């Protein structure tokens, strides 16, 4: 079995951060977890939804960090 992200964020690409976390394939089904199911950037926060089935799928998505005005 083998894990890919996506990003679910429109116009919004993984980073690196996220990437960092894909778990290892699983030798010859249930998903390996992420380590982690948030990540924060310069730019705001990622979220881990779910995986969606052997390839499971996770997304991510993605959230501004908050302005203050």
């Amino acid at each position: 079995a083998m894990h890919e992200f996506v990003s679910g964020t429109p116009g919004k690409e993984l980073p690196q951060e996220v990437k960092d976390l894909l778990p290892a394939d699983q030798t010859d089904s249930t998903p390996t977890q992420p380590s982690k199911t948030e990540v924060k950037t310069a730019e705001g926060t990622w979220s881990f939804k779910s995986y969606d089935k052997v390839h499971f799928v996770g997304t991510w998505e993605f959230t501004p960090a908050p302005t203050y005005k």
